[PDB]
């Protein structure tokens, strides 16, 4: 083990929970782990792969993102911040996916998944991408329940990483895509207090947030150094109690650590 390595391995023990990292640094295609092959509830991090599966479908239907979709009362589940506002009314699936992605919208995340023919159409994109590891078995919201040791909805930080890194500096989309994509996640409003806080102010961010029973608290992001190679981040954290408070805090801990000499 690294002095990385081991720094994580005393804020895991210090936080009480089970803490998951991934750092791909792009400048000598290097990986720094964490428990980076165990399983972990990704919870709203999953958005991203659901988002990045409708933008997959619009190379191929280019007006695709403009297609509204109805949002009906009983659409509505635990957290509709933006959905809530276009109740018997719609919302495209650009719209859908910018709620998804950047204010963490349930509802909104349950249209794209049905738009994907359910859990097992964002898996299959997973797949087609070369993310062998990822699994959605669930909608929204019991995807979050985090149950420890159950495999529906998890992946691995390693996994997560790679995929992030394809989606967003690599061409696992296409080109508009791909700058689209990123522009959704710098542009996210969920995620100050987890990696974007321990990292210095002056980098370029580009995140997305998840949280879920157990005290799960998760974020994964792609990160613009000053005049530096960017870097893939994933940090994953769970608790052993159902009802645990979230701890972002953590995650902008592991972050700090991850930044240092970067
Ligand atoms: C059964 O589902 N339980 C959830 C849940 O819906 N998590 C989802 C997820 O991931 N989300 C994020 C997210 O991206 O972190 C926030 C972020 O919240 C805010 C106010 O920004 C809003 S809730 C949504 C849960 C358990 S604890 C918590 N906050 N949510």
């Amino acid at each position: 083990t690294s002095a990385v390595q081991q720094k994580l391995a005393a804020l895991e023990k210090s936080s009480g929970g089970r803490l998951g990292v991934a750092l791909i640094d792009t400048a000598d295609n290097t990986q720094v782990l964490y428990r980076g092959d165990e399983r972990f509830p990704m919870c709203g991090t999953s958005k991203v792969m659901a988002a990045a599966a409708v933008l997959k479908q619009s190379e191929t239907q280019k007006q695709l993102l403009n297609q509204p979709v109805e949002i009906k009362p009983a659409d509505l589940v635990n957290y509709n911040p933006i959905a809530e506002k276009h109740v018997n009314g719609t919302m495209t699936l650009a719209e859908l996916s910018a709620a998804a992605l950047q204010y963490s919208d349930n509802t909104a995340m349950n249209k794209l998944i049905a738009q994907l023919g359910g859990p097992g159409g964002v898996t299959a994109f997973a797949r087609a991408i070369g993310d062998e590891t990822f699994r959605l078995d669930r909608t929204e919201p019991t995807l979050n329940t985090a149950i420890p040791g159950d495999p529906r909805d998890t992946t691995t930080p390693r996994a997560m990483a790679q995929t992030l890194r394809q989606l967003t500096l690599g061409h696992a989309l296409g080109e508009t895509q791909r700058a689209q994509l990123v522009t959704w996640l710098k542009g996210n409003t969920t995620g100050a207090a987890s990696i974007r806080a321990g990292l210095p102010t002056s980098w370029t961010v580009g995140d997305k947030t998840g949280a879920g029973d157990y005290g799960t608290t998760n974020d994964i992001a792609v990160i613009w150094p000053q005049g530096r190679a960017p870097l893939v981040l994933v940090t994953y954290f769970t608790q052993p109690q159902q009802n645990a408070e979230s701890r972002a805090d953590v995650l902008a801990s592991a972050a700090r650590i991850i930044a240092e000499g970067l």
